[PDB]
C-alpha cells in the first residue's frame, strides 16, 4: 500500500490496534494485512469521544429506537439468537436536515455502543494509483470481519455512496461497485454494520439506500424538543432561578436546529460573561431569559 | 496476495476443491493463478439454497433448465447449441430482488465450482499485473472445467466506454474480452453477472452476455412468497395472521425491503421478551407489520 | 505526485515552518507527513500582513464584536474556561456587499491574533490525481490542530462551500464532504476555526452555513462609518485645514463601500499632486487635499 | 507539476524564447527560478517587438491616453516619483469600456508596446484545462509569475467572460476559478505592482466584486465629430491625399455613429476604390484620395 | 484533445496535410500541435470542391466585388504593398435570404482560390470536456496563422457569433470570447481571413459585426439576375431552339431564390426526359415543362 | 459488433470496409430496416398520383443513378416535406418508403440527439449525416420537423440554435452530401425556418382526402373483411365523409365492424346502414 506509511501514521496505527487488543483480550494473535493496518488509523476508541447519550436531548424515542434495533441485536447477539430475524441491520442511516444531532448519535454510537467503530473518510479510501482504493475498501470490510463486532461509519456518506451515473470516475464506480458487493452480497459479513449520516438522503445511490434499511430521521427540533436540547446545552451553566423562562426560549426558536440553539446558547452565555471576562482580562453572572431574547428576533 | 492470512487462504481454499472433486491432485497452479483462489467459493461458506429464495420459482426452474443442467450434464444439453450452458448469464433487475440470492444459490446449490472475484483483486499497481491476473484467472477456470467465474456489480467492471477510462483498464477490456470470446469453445465455464443498472452495461458488451435474467420487483403474489420464506423458522400465530393483507399493502417493496419490515416487525414483537432477558417470544401477529407501512 | 515538491514552495515551507518555531517553541519535536508539510506554504505569518485593525474605519462595532466573541475565546481559552459554553465559535463568515472590508478584518486576523493563520487558496487543494484534494483537506486539518490556537481562512468560500448537487464532480463532492465531516464530525478538533469571506451568502451550502455559526455582516458603510473610512485612508496624507469638509464627502458618497473611497481618494490625490508629479517626472510639495478635487470625481 | 498546456515543443520553445526576452529585457530576473505553472503562463508574455501599434497610431482618446499615462502607467512604472503619498499608487485593476471598435485594444497593444511594463495576454484558453484543479494553479501561477516580474500587466481581452455575473448555474470550476482569481486580486498576501488591465464591451455583465476590482475605468465611448477626424487622418496617415479635392472635415461629418474599426473598413474601401486603376495595371503587367471616394461609400 | 484521436479522424487529417504540403511545400517544416491537427480535420481543398465561379449566375458585379475587396488582397499582398489601407479585411459576411448563393460563393472561394479553407463547423469546436473548446479556437486561429493564405469559414454563423447575453452557456460565453479575442486582439493575425454566410444578420453581436467589415448582401435575384442563375443551372442541357424562352421563366419567377429555380429546372427536367425515364427504366426542354411546374 | 450493423453489412456488402465511430454507432440504433415493419406503397389509399410523384421524384433519382445519369438536374432533391392535416398518412408514406426503396432509413426523432453534455448533440448530427454519407443510399426521416426545424429567433436555446445551423451547414454547405436525402413529415409548413424549407424543396401535400380519395381509403382499409354486395355500399360512405381525415376512416372502419361484430359476436352484416349509424 502506497498511502499512509507516515511516523505519525504508523504510530497512530500501533496505539489503536494496542487499544483495541486491550478492550478485547480475544483480539490477541489476529494478524492484519498491510492495507487492513492502515484502516486502523481510523479506528475511534471511546476514549477519544467526549459524547456521551445522555448529552443529546430532545431525541429520547430516536436514542431508545437506536439501542432497540440497532445497539442491542449487534452488541448483545447472545438475547436476540431465539429466531434469526432479530438480526442487526445491515446499515444505517442518520439522515436529516443539518444541524440535527446526527453526529451526536454517531459519537455516542463511538462511546456508548461498545463496538468497534471505524470512522473512516474519503481521504483514507481515495488513492491516487489504480488498485489501491479497492484494496482499501476491502481491507475495511476485512478488518470489520476481524473485529466481529464492529461498526464502520462515514459521514456525509451522500458523496461515496452518490447515484451512479456515466459522469463517474472509472475508480468511483469501481470503488462503488466494490462497496456493493462486500456490504450486501455474495460472502456476506459478520456482525458488521455500516452506519452512515447525510443531509441529502436522495443523493444516495438506491442500490446503496437499500443497504441501509434502518432509516432514522433526526429531523428540525419541535417546541418540546427544542426546550430539552436548550437544557442539555445549558447543563453545567449558571441560570437564573426566577429570571429564566427557557420554555418561552424554546418556542420563540422555531425552525432552530441543534446547532444554532449551541451558537444562540453560546452568544447568549459570553453576553451574560461580559462583565466578568472584561474585569478578568482586565485584572460569573446567572443567565436570564432577556440574554437570550436579545440575540433572538421572535 | 502471498501475504500469510492470504497464503492460508488459498490453501485451505485448494484443499476444500480437493475434497469436492479429487481429480485435481495432478492438477498444478502457478503464482498468478494460486492468487485467484483465495476468490473461490465453496457451498460450506454460503449459508442460502434455492428453497430461502421465495418469489423466484419460475426464475429458478429457468435458471436450472439454462445454466446449471446444461452445465452439469451437458451430454444430454449437447443436441441443440440452444440448450448448453450460455457463456454469459446476466441477473439484472431494480436493487433487492434476490440477484444475489440467485448467486448464493448458484454457489451452494449446485455442483460446479464458483469464483467470485472482485475488481479489488484484479485491479494492481505494477503493469501487467492486472492483464497477468485476468488471464489466470481464465486459466484456472479452465482447470477447474465446471466453474462459474461471478462477477457481482457487471456495471463498473470493464462495461464502460469514457474517455476517463485509463489504458490500464484500456488493455484490460481487451483481455478480459478477447478471453471471454474463447470461452465458448469448451462451455463448461460461464461468466455470471449480476447489476442493477444495465444502461451503465456497454452494449458492445452486453452482446457477450446472451442470457438475461430480468429480476423484476416482486408482485403481490410474489410477495406474499418472499414474506413467507423471510418469516420461517419465526414461530407466528394462526388465527390473528393475515399475510396476504401485508403482501397487498407493501406496494413497491423489494425482497430487501421485506426483509427490513420482517426485522422490524420481529423486535417490536420480541420486545417485551427481550426486556425480561436483558435485565417465549410473544406471536407476531399481522398488527405488528401493518404498524410499520403507511396503510 | 503532491504539487507540493516545487523548489520556491519548498524553501517556502521551510521558511514558513522556521517562523513557526520561532513564534511558538511548543511547535518543535512535532511530525509533520508529507500532505502536512505542503499546507505549509498557505502559513501566513504577521510580518506579511502589513494591515492592522487600526487600518479599519467605520465597522468599529464589528471589530469589537469580532474580538470578544471570536478572538478572546480563542486564544485566551484560560479566561474562558469557567464555564463549557463560553468556547470560541467553530466557523466564522465575514459576508456582505464586496469591499466593504471583509478581507480587511481578515488580514487583521492574520497579523493582531496570535493565532497561526493558514489562508488556504483553493489551488493549493484542488489536484488533477484521484483523491489528492481530500488528503490534503485531511492535512490541513491536521496540521491546523498540530498548530493549537489556529485560523483556516478561505476567501471567497462561496466556491468552495457550494450548495451540494448532483452535477457536482466526484472529487469535488467528497471535498467538500471531507471538509464536512473534518469540520464537525466525530474527532472534534481542537482550538481550530474556520473563517470565510464572501459576498454570496446564498450560495453556501446549508451543511456548510450551520459550520459557520458566527456570522458577521460587513455591509455598506453608512454616513458615518463613509466617514471613518475616509479619515482612515485620508491618514498619512496631507490635508488643507479650512477647505476640507470630509463630512461633505462623506454624506455625498451614497452608496460608496470602502473601495470605492478608497479609489475616490487615489483620484482625488492623484489630481491633487499633478503639479507636482510633472514637476518631479520633468527632473527624473504635495498640495493639500481640499475638497475640490474630491468633488469634482464625485457626483452630486 | 505541469499542466497539459503548454507542453508541446512549439509551447516549450515559445516558454523558452519569451524568457530570454525578458531577461535581455530586465537583467534581475536572471535569478529568478519558474515553477511548472509559471512557465507556461510565460507563453503568454508580450514583448514589444510583437506589437506594432503604438499610442500614436490611436487616433483621438488623447484626454483617455493622458488619463491612461498619468493615473495607470506612470503610477506603476515610476513608483519612485508617486512614493511622496501612499495614496498614489497605481490602481488593482483597469477596466477599458465601451461600444467595440472605438480603440480599447488599441489602447492595450499601446500599453503592451510602450508602457515598460512586462504584458501577459492571457486567453481563456491558457487558463481553463480539462484536468481537475489545473485552471486554479494556472491562475495561481498567473499571479506569481507577475509578482516575480513585478512591474507587470495581466491583460485579459474580453474580460466579460472571465469576469461574468457569479451565479448557482455557473459551471463548478468556473465559480472556483472566479473566486481563486479573485483572492489573488484583492486578497490577503497582496500582490506587488501586478496590474489586471481588461478590456470589454459588456461592462455590465461583470460580476460587482470583480468590478469593485476594477477601480479605475476608461469609457472608450463612440467617436464625436473632432475624434472622428483625429482617427481618419491617423488612418490615412502615409496614404496620398487630394491637397485641393479631399475634404476630411465632411468625411468626418458624415460618420455619424462610426466606430474607428468602420472608419477603418471607409478608409480601405475608399482606398481600394481609389487604386482599382492602378491594381488592374499592376495585376495585368496610385492616384490622391479624394472626397468623392469616401463620399460613394457613405450614406447622406 | 480527443475528438481529433479516433482512426477514421487521424487518417483524414494525416491525408489533409500532405494535401496541403504538395499545394504549398513550405508548410513541411511546420509542426503543429495535437490541438492543431485536430482543425486539419475541418481543411477543405480545392479537389473537393466541385464547384467555381463560373457556376454562379445573377452575381457577376459581387463576384467582381469579391475578387476585388476579399480575393485579390489577401493573396497578392506585393499587388497591394504600395499604401498601408490596401489589406484584405478581417472577417467577411455573405449575409441575405437563404438560397441566393451566399455558401456557393463560399464553395468558389474554397475551390477559386489559393487559400486554405478551414470550413469548421459548430460541432468540431464544442467539446464535453472543460476548456477544450477554448483550445480547439485557440488552434483553429493558430493553424490559420501557420497557414499565412488562410480562411476560415463558419456557414450559418449566426448561432456561433450570436449576440452574447447574461443566460448565455458558461463554456458558449467563453467560446465567443475566445474567438473575438484572436480575431481582433493584441496579437495580430497574418492574412487570416474569416468568412461567413448567414441568413439572420441581426442575430450576430454587434461586436462580432465590427469584426466583419467587408459585407456581401446576396439578396433576392431580379429579373436580369434570374436569367443568368436559369442559363446557369441550365447548361449541360439541349433547352430548345425556338421553343424555349428563358426570359418568360426569370419574369414568371418573381420572388424565386436559387434554390427555388433550382428544383424548379430539376422539375422540369423530370417532366421532360418523362417519356425517357419510361425507356431507360423498361429529349430537348420546353417552356411548357417550365411553365407546368410554375404558379405564374 | 452491433445487431444493425450486421444487417446493413448483409444487404451491402461495401459496408464492411466502413469503419464507424462511438457517435455513429449512437446514431445505428435508429436505423429503420424493412423486416421490422410492415407498410407497404400498395396500402396507401387515395395518394396514387402522389405515390407516382413520390417515387418517380424521389426513389428513381435516388436508388437509379444510373438511370439518371444523362442529365445534370435528374439527382435527387436535397431534402422532401410531406406536410398537410393530421391522420392524412404522413407517417404511413414515410414508413412505406422505408419499405420498398432500399435506402438505409435513418428516423430519428428528438430524443437521440439531445444530450445533456455540451457539444454531444452537434457531434450526434454530425455523425447523422457522416453515416449517412457512409450509407450512401439513404433517407434521413425525421417526424415532426417543426420541433427539429423550427423557425429561428433569438429566444431559442443555445443548444437548439447550434443544433440547427450545424443540421442547416450539412444538409447544404460546403461539403456536398453523396445520396443523402431528408424527409420531413409536419403538420405546420409555416412553422419551418426559411432556410430549413428551402433545404426541403420537395413539398409533397397531403391533403384532406377527396371522395375519390375517400373512395379509395375505404378500399383499401376494408381488406380482409367481410362486405355486402348490395346492402353494403362505399360510395355513399365517401360522400357522406366531409372533411374526414384517413386516420379518422381507421377509426370509422375499426368502430363500424366492430358496431357489426358486436350483434355477430352475440350471435356467436356489415353494411352502409351500420356504417352510417355511428357517422354523423
Ligand atoms: N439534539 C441535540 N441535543 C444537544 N445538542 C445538540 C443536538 N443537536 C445538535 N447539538 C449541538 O450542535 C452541534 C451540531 O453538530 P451535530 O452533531 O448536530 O451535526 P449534524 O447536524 O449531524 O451535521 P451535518 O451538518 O453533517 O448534518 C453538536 O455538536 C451539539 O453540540
Ligand atoms: N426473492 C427473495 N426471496 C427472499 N428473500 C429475498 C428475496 N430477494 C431479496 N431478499 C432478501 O433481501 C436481501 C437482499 O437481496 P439481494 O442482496 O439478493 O439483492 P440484489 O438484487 O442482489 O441487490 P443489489 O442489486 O443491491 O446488489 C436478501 O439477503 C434477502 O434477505
Ligand atoms: N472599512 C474600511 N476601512 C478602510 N479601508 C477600507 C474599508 N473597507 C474597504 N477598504 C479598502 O478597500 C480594500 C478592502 O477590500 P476587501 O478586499 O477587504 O473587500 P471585501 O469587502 O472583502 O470584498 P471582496 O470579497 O470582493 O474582496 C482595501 O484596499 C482598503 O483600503
Ligand atoms: N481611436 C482609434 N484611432 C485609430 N484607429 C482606431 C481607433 N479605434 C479603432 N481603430 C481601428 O479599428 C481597429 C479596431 O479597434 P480595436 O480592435 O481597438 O477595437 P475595440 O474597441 O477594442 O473593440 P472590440 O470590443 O471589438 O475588441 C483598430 O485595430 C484600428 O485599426
Ligand atoms: N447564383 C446562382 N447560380 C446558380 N445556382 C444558384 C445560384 N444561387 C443559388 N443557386 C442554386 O441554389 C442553391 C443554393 O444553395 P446555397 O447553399 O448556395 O444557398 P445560400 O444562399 O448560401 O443559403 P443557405 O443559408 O440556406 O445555405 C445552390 O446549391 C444552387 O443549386
Ligand atoms: N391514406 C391512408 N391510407 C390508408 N390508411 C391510412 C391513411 N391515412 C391514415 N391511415 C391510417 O391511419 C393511421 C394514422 O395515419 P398516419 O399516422 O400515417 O398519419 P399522419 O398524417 O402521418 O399523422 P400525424 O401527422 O398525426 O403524425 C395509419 O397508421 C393508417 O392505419
Ligand atoms: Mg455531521
Ligand atoms: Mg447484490
Ligand atoms: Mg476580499
Ligand atoms: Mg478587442
Ligand atoms: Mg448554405
Ligand atoms: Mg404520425
Amino acid at each position: 500500500p502506497l498511502s499512509g506509511k507516515s511516523r505519525e501514521s504508523k504510530a497512530k496505527q500501533s496505539l489503536q490496534w494496542e487499544k483495541l487488543v486491550k478492550r478485547s483480550p480475544a483480539l490477541a494473535e489476529v494478524t492484519l494485512d498491510a492495507y487492513e493496518r492502515t484502516i486502523l488509523s481510523s479506528i475511534v476508541t471511546p476514549d477519544e469521544i467526549n459524547i456521551t447519550f445522555q448529552d443529546i436531548g430532545g431525541l429520547d424515542p430516536l436514542i431508545s429506537d437506536l439501542h432497540e434495533s440497532v445497539i442491542y441485536p449487534l452488541m448483545m447477539p447472545e438475547v436476540y439468537s431465539n429466531s434469526p430475524l432479530l438480526q442487526a441491520p445491515s446499515g444505517v442511516l442518520l439522515y436529516g436536515p443539518p444541524g440535527c444531532g446526527k453526529t451526536m448519535l454517531a459519537k455516542a454510537l463511538a462511546k456508548e455502543s461498545g463496538a468497534n467503530f471505524i470512522s473512516i473518510r474519503m481521504s483514507s479510501i481515495m488513492d491516487k494509483w489504480y488498485g489501491e482504493s479497492n484494496k482499501i475498501v476491502d481491507a475495511m470490510f476485512s478488518l470489520a470481519n476481524k473485529l466481529q463486532p464492529c461498526i464502520i461509519f462515514i459521514d456525509q456518506i451522500d458523496s461515496f455512496l452518490r447515484e451512479r451515473s456515466s459522469t463517474d470516475h472509472e475508480v468511483t464506480a469501481t470503488l462503488k461497485a466494490e462497496f456493493m458487493t462486500l456490504w450486501d452480497g455474495l460472502l456476506n459479513n459478520g456482525r458488521v454494520m455500516i452506519i452512515g449520516a447525510t443531509n441529502r438522503i436522495n443523493d444516495i445511490d438506491d442500490a446503496f439506500l437499500r443497504r441501509l434499511p434502518k432509516r432514522f430521521l433526526v429531523s428540525l427540533p419541535g417546541s418540546d424538543q427544542r426546550y430539552k436540547i436548550l437544557s442539555v446545552l445549558l447543563k453545567d451553566t449558571k441560570l437564573d432561578e426566577d429570571e429564566f423562562d427557557l420554555q418561552l426560549i424554546a418556542d420563540n426558536t422555531k425552525g432552530f436546529s441543534g446547532s444554532d440553539l449551541k451558537e444562540l446558547c453560546r452568544e447568549a452565555a459570553l453576553d451574560a460573561a461580559k462583565e466578568y471576562i472584561k474585569q478578568k482580562r482586565q485584572l460569573i453572572r446567572p443567565l436570564k431569559t432577556k440574554d437570550f431574547t436579545k440575540k433572538l428576533r421572535m
